[PDB]
């Protein structure tokens, strides 16, 4: 299947790199319970035309926590420990891994996180269902290209990066757009607004970068480095954690404080 399934069932994984891997997977969707709950409580806090996007932003929680805690149940009952060579391997009466649950995830969550700003910021010069078209149509591009490239993610190496650069040229659009959004949303607000904003884009800039970064890294150090093997493995889970936490969460606290910033007047 993927690259997980080749290291579970040719070299099969440590001790640490299983329960490690299950334990972050673990704290990803206890966050994402964490962060349904201040949304909900905080959107209180913020005039009624800004609660939309403590609305989005409580939605993407409960899909989080719900296929992000099917995708730790699917690592945790997809190894078995085999006591004669003291690791975990795929177990082939189990149901493998499969991270079809993540992909989900993102064609699910990019529209809302995308949208959910266009309820914080005004637009200037652009159209508001322009620039909704445009993010809804790459970002769903996005996900489909580069899930078909995850396909021969262990096979077929090449097409896994032809496939992960169109995956790419359609982050770059989005990324050109939001650029062009918060440019404008920046225009009129308060010197304090503008400042969250910026953060906004800078978190918002690296955040998302994380994630082809983590779809490459078992390749990253070679067709045979360090990474290729339960290292890349482990580390390409903890940055997903990592860039979980970052774009869905902290981003739209953030949103929320943009929101309280702007109603001082
Ligand atoms: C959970 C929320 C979000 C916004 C998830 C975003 C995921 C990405 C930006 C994924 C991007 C990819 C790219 C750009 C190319 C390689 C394949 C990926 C799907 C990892
Ligand atoms: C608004 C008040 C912010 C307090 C939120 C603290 C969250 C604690 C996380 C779990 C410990
Ligand atoms: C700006 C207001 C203060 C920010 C508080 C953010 C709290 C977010 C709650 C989710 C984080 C939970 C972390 C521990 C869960 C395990
Ligand atoms: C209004 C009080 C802030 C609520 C924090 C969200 C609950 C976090 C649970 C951990
Ligand atoms: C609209 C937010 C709820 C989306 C939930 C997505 C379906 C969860 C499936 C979990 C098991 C598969
Ligand atoms: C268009 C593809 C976007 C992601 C779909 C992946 C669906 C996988 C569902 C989980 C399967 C569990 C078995
Ligand atoms: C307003 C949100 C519109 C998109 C939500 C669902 C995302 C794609 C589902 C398939
Ligand atoms: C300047 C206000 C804080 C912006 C970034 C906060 C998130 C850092 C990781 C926690
Ligand atoms: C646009 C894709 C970004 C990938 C970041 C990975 C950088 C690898 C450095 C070695
Ligand atoms: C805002 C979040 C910043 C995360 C920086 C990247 C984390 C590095 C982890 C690499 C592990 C290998
Ligand atoms: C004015 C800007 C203030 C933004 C505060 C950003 C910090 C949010 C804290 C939530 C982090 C939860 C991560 C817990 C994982 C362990």
């Amino acid at each position: 299947a993927n690259f997980e399934n080749f290291i579970g069932a040719t070299e099969g994984f440590s001790e640490i790199a299983y329960q490690f891997t299950s334990h972050i997977l673990t704290l990803g969707y206890a966050v994402m319970l964490a962060g349904l709950l201040y949304f909900i409580l905080t959107i209180k806090n913020v005039d009624k035309k800004f609660q939309m996007s403590n609305i989005l932003s409580a939605v993407v929680m409960v899909s989080a926590f719900l296929l992000l805690y099917a995708q730790a149940q699917n690592w945790t009952s997809s190894f078995t420990f085999n006591e004669e060579v003291g690791r975990y391997f795929l177990d082939p009466s189990g149901d493998l891994f499969n991270n079809g649950y993540r992909y989900l995830n993102w064609l699910i969550d990019v529209p809302m996180l995308l949208f959910q700003i266009l309820f914080v910021v005004s637009l200037t010069t652009s159209k508001f269902s322009s620039v909704r078209n445009q993010f809804w149509f790459s970002g769903a591009m996005m996900i489909i290209t580069g899930y078909i490239g995850q396909f021969y993610e262990v096979s077929n190496l090449t097409a896994f990066l032809v496939w992960g650069a169109i995956s790419s040229a359609f982050f770059f659009h989005i990324l050109w757009v939001m650029k062009k959004v918060i440019n404008e949303g920046k225009e009129g607000i308060s010197p304090a607004g503008q400042k969250i904003l910026s953060n906004i884009w800078i978190l918002f800039l690296i955040s998302w970068t994380l994630y082809p970064g983590a779809y490459l890294m078992p390749y990253l150090t070679g067709v045979d480095g360090f990474l290729y093997s339960e290292d890349g493995v482990m580390a390409r889970q903890l940055v997903y954690t990592i860039a979980d936490v970052s774009s869905k969460v902290i981003y739209g606290v953030l949103l929320g404080n943009l929101a309280i910033t702007l109603s001082k007047n």
